[PDB]
């Protein structure tokens, strides 16, 4: 009854990405992990509550996951393809569940949760470094509008791919995306 | 009732309709609704019983709205480009309502699908309305081989815009990325006058 206070919030993340946020419960999360209803209210009491953590924890599953990308790319335009690939990486999960972002703060946005905002800094997690990458890249000038429309790309893609059932679509936008991504960048 | 009761059932459906897009699937309740068209307990359970059955007539009220929606789209048209424009533009003229409550019809789309809910095939026939649509404005404007590929991307095109300007509640970026929809089309669009 200590540290396994980050083991609920591990299972409420996977909860709320597979089910979404409103429908997933307490029995739901502590069924999970392993708890009866007092082991459980000891390290929580209201959904809201474990939201806020896990919007915390996937803030770190987005930054040091954006260091990955910084790390294994050794250029520019490697470090963001890591992004756009990703969508490739997880084209399974996307197309039944979503984008984790956008389906978060989407659903945030219409339940009208006091949260949407931390949730909505994963967005801008991602955006500030493909604003870096732009920068770094060749168009330091217009790093912030290209950030805003790829970063919007992704979550077309996602989105009818999610709704169609469409692995393949998926597939079709990253490779416009990475055309687009061609007429855009310098050589280096 | 008489013939009117096809209409009492129509004033639910209606009702909600509206709060469905507003609040949510989910979230609205038959409390939400029958308040929507203060009727007795009674009259209500008459029409409908589940939420189920009223989603479902609720996604074919939204077939309706927007067949006929993209008829205007075909009688005030008189181009195929000027008949695309209309697809890019009901963002702008929606921004308001589609940065708070966003698109209509992804939002109830990726609900569906986060709840694995039986309604998701139905709901995305509202995508293929457009979809399909857009297909043959892209054809009748001469891109017919590529008409399929094209209204995708573009049809995908307004959700990463809906949702971006949904999740940062900004009617710039929307309108940033419509026009950037409207020169898009136009540098693919071979012409003709």
């Amino acid at each position: 009854q200590a540290q396994t206070r980050d083991q609920i919030v591990a299972a409420a993340d996977e909860l709320f990405y597979r089910q979404g946020f409103a429908q997933t419960s307490f029995v739901d999360i502590s069924a999970a992990v392993g708890i009866s209803r007092g082991n459980f209210y000891y390290h929580f009491k209201t959904k809201d509550e474990i939201l806020a953590e896990v919007i915390r924890l996937r803030l770190a599953r987005t930054a040091q996951m954006l260091a990955d990308w910084q790390g294994t790319g050794d250029s520019p335009r490697a470090r963001i393809a890591s992004f756009i690939d990703l969508m490739i990486m997880n084209r399974a999960k996307i197309t039944r569940y979503g984008c984790p972002v956008g389906s978060l703060c989407t659903e945030l946005s219409k339940l009208d949760h006091a949260a949407q905002g931390q949730a909505n800094g994963l967005f801008t997690l991602f955006r500030d470094w493909l604003q870096r990458q732009f920068a770094e890249a060749g168009c330091t000038t217009e790093a912030p509008a290209l950030a805003m429309h790829l970063l919007a790309r992704s979550q077309g893609a996602a989105t009818l791919a999610q709704s169609f059932h469409d692995e393949g679509f998926l597939r079709s936008e990253v490779a416009d995306m990475h055309r687009w991504l061609d007429n855009t960048l310098p050589m280096t």
